[PDB]
């Protein structure tokens, strides 16, 4: 595809788990078509954050699946996950994305992608997109260096900040949700 | 080069003359290092405008070569321009530089570049750079549509200001310049 | 080349100024085959801090060739980079260079390359290399949301850590200078 | 995909069974997303060891695949690696994984490919994945010249550990299962 | 060139210098054209042990240069090396050579290249050429695991042994030079 | 070169001599920077009528150097074309434009290359530019199926129109030279 | 394929049609194997003029296509052609052609193209295949500047000799067809 | 693939049909593997003659096609040809042959390709494969300018000699057929 | 694949039929895996003799499908492998295949590939694999000039050692299979 | 170059010398600019026939230095040609040209590069350029299967034809010298 | 170039010395021009043979380079060799050359590269060219096997025919030298 995946950012920390998102959609090179593109969504009645950074007939496609399972195995992510990641890898048409989806709720966070994977991390952090690797970077090193003065929100949201303050493909129209 | 140009805008319009560039500095794909590059500047006695959105050494190879040009032909603008582009393209390291140059005084405006163009617009704009083609469009929109209502600062300043709602290669901090 | 760059990490806080860098030599696309580099020194009697990632040969005559620099301009850092350039980007083999040099003294912190740019960033914050814009990331982070409670050179080392452990091409093997 | 494969070193020494492989998961050239991966398992009750580099999602699809082949043939390792080969390589999607499989029992040890390959090493050692060719000839070297002085678990973690060294792709996240 | 480098080995091992060679030359993809070549040699009246795996051509010509920087500079290993090195590295021709030099006197071991590397290992061992990445997984694994058993030629001997069972360009015809 | 050719037409008509070019200045693939240039001039007294559709520097280097070879040769356009054809084919610089030039005077009609190209067309018609092979042939149309109603001034205007209206790097800005 | 297209032309002028072609079959970069083919032809009780440049398989398949939808559209050339083009452009294999088809009754001309493209020209001028572009130029450009002493018929024939003239795939063995 | 085409002419002169081969068949750039092969059949009782160029398997499934198309059109080539053109193009294994048939009886020569073309030449003569060009020019030469006294199958084996002498991919071992 | 094909070679000399093969197995461009493969089988009761250097599971696809068209042929091999080439090229996947058969009976030898090619030699001689065409120049030569003084056997387990001994890609760990 | 080179053709036969060429001039894939170039010319007083398909300023500068040769070397043909051969080829612009030189006088024939060959034919012709190759098997076809019924001229001229008629970058305006 | 090298096989056996080549010299892919040429010659009066496929202007520049360096150096084959190769390799154009020398006296064989190699076999035997992988293999083979029956002589000549049956760039018109 010509257009650019935006940013998401998640985070497990003391308790709390948020996810932000950038709303940057780039065509091509260069060309900024919107500025506050929402990819970032709850599911399962508020129970999970949900993260996908593609175009949104595939993120509906996803999250509709994702439901599907959540509640054929009881709101059981990891097995859910698995099980998405076997359909996801086995369809002609959806395999071959590029855009990974985080999924997440209050004990656990994922990262699921279309060549079957699902990742669980070691530090309560998942970051995707184009600017993903600096947000990772960003949260990383926030949550270790200055976890105690900092929550999971404030976190989500510098990380990403400091992600379009680097990254030419990633703004500053910053979205954010977290669980209760 | 890995390092992007930034953008730079100039207009001559209602005997008025502005340059405006911005100042986002880009290296590789999608890197920003610096936010508040200044790439124009006043030549020759702030007589010129005078952009070039490439490397510093370069911007001063090529100045002091057309200060030195300029004290050689009288100040003709055409002249000096011309002259410039011949040493330029001749010269085997700097004519392979894809950075351009906009030097202007009250009369005229011209684009200078290393394959030995001088080009002087028919409707008071050049623009070069990464976002140059996207401030030529809206500064070309403004002067035809609403220059009666615009001064060529206004217009330059405008131009940059779309250019970098666009590009993701220009961003927002806006450095211009006048003559008189 | 074959070889990697190593990665550099450079910051003036609180009046302070620290500069650290890893010391991972990678050789192709995975081999390591040291693991402690020296990358980052002082000069010009313990007043600047250098940082190259590129071999010890061209480390050596651009160290040598900043410090002539430095003596004729009498410690401006400035005006000795803008020189260093000119005559790098001048020289038929170092202007390939793909490493870049940091220099700072107490007041400020550039950036120097062969194609001749010379940079001075807008929140005191510079770093090179192969996990470069990660430790840019960690750092431009820790020092907006955690400033108040770390100093320059506790910082320096925070974001070499993080960008170690997120990048394959940069270890854990820290090196870290400062001014008083 | 742009996710590394992680590596998998595997001998039968003495009588003995081991097989070892590291956590890292790498994604696109350089950014590490988990440090901690488990691709090393035992099937059919304790009595073979399974390693597979890949995505989750197809680890399953192959462990699942070989475990309903080894009770098709009574446990014969070699009958159902070669169906399993048979199977994998005429599967319109899991055929193109460059991601290989290696199990082992108490008498033998096998390497099985998406192409259908099934080798048998004639030294009692395989390795496979990003460092895989580092493990092997540091297992092989370790069980030549220094055999009687090391078994097959302290052989394949030295492997493993010399591969984590040299190779920016593995780390020292060391998983080792023996066949008690 | 079409001429792949032969595979050299070299360690440092309890008072102990020895460097090991193949002697297969490789012309194209894969014709083998001889097996016995000898690119190990002593110099400085077998004080230093050299290695170079490139052509004949090169590697007098290296020799030469480095035995003049010696002479110079009595006996000063370190010195000499990174003389060469930047002769090397400025020189029209030898600037572009992949092959690499090996040089070792009793007190030290060092890597030089034609972009002006100098690099000291920190575990007293290099390798290059073809297979020179096997043979230093090999050779680290058995000084590190079955080091208190084992000599620094027979360090040296086995680690070749080892790369040239693994590796296609690497053969059995093994050269070895010590330092007493 | 980013910028694209602009395009010129001669033909010699009835002891008429005339050249047309249109004004088209493309830089990358698409964006018009001017629509006026003027790339057909008159040299030596208004006896020679020259069209080279390069860059300005490479445009006079080429006249200057033409008119010195008239000059030199007495008017003899074919002696002046070979001997300019010689010089520009061996000078380092200028043999490797895309560009080519075209020379008539009352006689005769002459294509010079960098290559070092003279060529004298047969039915006296030359066309040159992005555009050229289709006012070629609309020109080569209109002189022999309407030669006889029409003039070389309204052959080489009427050439330029039909290219304009189909090449998209041609537009209708149409400057036309004549000798009487 | 490595068949070469050969050239067509058509032309409404005066309530007349006409339509032209060569017959150059050229295989490969130079090789002619055939000079006098026949790609243009009267359909539909020689109501209608077909070409079609590419092979002759593939043209009967589109002619008798088209005759299906002409009876089944009454006489309506572009309905025809629609329905034409959403039937080639859903075909797994003729979708990929990238010879056109110029069809053209009494009243109007299309080209339709395996893209499912169907386009009416402005000025009553198609023309496609090797030479295509020529020959549409040396067309055009006789209605406008020579209409009023042409007939269709004549401009047919003198823009394909046009077109052979200048192009090496374009020969001079012309079929011309007309409605009366 | 790796295979090339043989050579193979023919030619219809004076009442009189011959068609003959070389035997070469080469595997990859330049490894011979057989020098005797035989790719000039009799079909249709000893009525048509018939060559091609490509492999065993598929010269049969085209002699067998083309035959069924015989006997259902009763002798008629041209139009078995068109319909073993229209169904070759079709196929989705056969489609893609670069190799190409010819078919001949007493009255008609015919080039039928896997794209659909069925190409009757205007002068007697055909000719394919690797040196098909060659054998191409010579006979076309011996038929023109020494037609008076050479026969059909004179011209036939002459052309295929010249072609051999020049063409490294075209022996001399030929095999000759003609019909009375 | 990443795995090379190992080397066969096949004779028959003298009434005696011989078929040897090494048994490297080569993954990559340079890593061994095994050293003892076997690739040369007897087949059809000890009747015919079959070489395949690709992977195990191909291999049983094509050793399954040729003893089922050797019934339906009645042991007619040329039949049978002619069919067997028939049904490989237009299989979607082994179509694709690079390795090559090799069968032979008492009276022939056959190479058959999955692109239809069918072939017998004229000198008793068949190779494949990476080493295959110096296996074949070593053959050639022994049976034509030392061919009175050798055995079938011989020359087959000759020419193997001289291949591997210039060969990467191949070894000296040889089978050999004969038929009476 | 864009521009293709012309087409020679030379032959000796029954003591009679005579070399052809075509006129058409060709730029980029199709354009033909001139129809009657002349490349074939005598020197050295009539004495030798020298073709050159290349642009004329080369031309010249390769019949001077020839006859400059030639003077030298007292009309020694082989001598000239092998002392042009030298000097060409070390003339650091010329040397990259693809177009070759034909001479001869009444004693040999000879073909002349800028990488230094020059070659004697072993049957008396030699032919070059666009068209070349179908001019030298039609010549050779002519001289052995005609060649009592033709002589040197004849076949010249035949050559050409017949390469006109089936070479797209070679026309019928032969031009024709030969040794009186 | 696209003129490919002839192939050339020496050989020292049981105290006498031979070297054949072939005569064939191919342009582009496919077109042989002459089939006698000369590549093997006798120098420094009958003491050394001595053979270049290249063009004979690099031909005489190389074997005027050598008789020189023998000169220097006393007839010592091995030192002019060595000298020779680091003159060659530091040339900026011959550097470049892909054919290489053999050279060889009563005593020794080397094999010289522009790249600086010498080499000397281990089995009496060097080739070079187009078919030199093949020639080898046949001589390696012969000698090996066949070694007591025969000549050098002979074994040169069967090398070659060997090399010239298998390879399309490689002819059976021999050329053999030898020394007492
Ligand atoms: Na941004
Ligand atoms: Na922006
Ligand atoms: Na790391
Ligand atoms: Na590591
Ligand atoms: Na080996
Ligand atoms: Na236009
Ligand atoms: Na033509
Ligand atoms: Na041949
Ligand atoms: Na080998
Ligand atoms: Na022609
Ligand atoms: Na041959």
């Amino acid at each position: 595809s010509s257009f650019h995946a935006t940013t998401i950012f998640a985070v497990q920390h003391k308790g709390r788990s948020a996810m932000s998102g950038d709303g940057q959609v780039t065509f091509g090179q260069a060309v900024v078509m919107k500025h506050t593109a929402r990819k970032v969504r709850k599911l399962f009645n508020g129970k999970v954050l949900a993260g996908f950074a593609g175009s949104v007939a595939d993120a509906f496609t996803l999250f509709e699946k994702f439901e599907a399972k959540l509640e054929e195995y009881n709101g059981n992510l990891k097995r859910a996950a698995v099980e998405l990641a076997k359909e996801w890898r086995s369809d002609k048409v959806l395999r071959k994305l590029e855009a990974m989806l985080i999924v997440m709720n209050q004990d656990t966070l994922l990262l699921v992608s279309g060549t079957g994977e699902v990742i669980e991390p070691d530090d309560g952090i998942l970051a995707i997109g184009s600017g993903g690797n600096y947000a990772l970077a960003a949260g990383r090193a926030l949550k270790k260096h200055a976890g105690e003065s900092m929550s999971a929100s404030e976190i989500a949201r510098a990380a990403l900040e400091t992600a379009g303050e680097i990254c030419v493909y990633t703004n500053d129209q910053i979205i954010l949700e977290e669980l209760e």
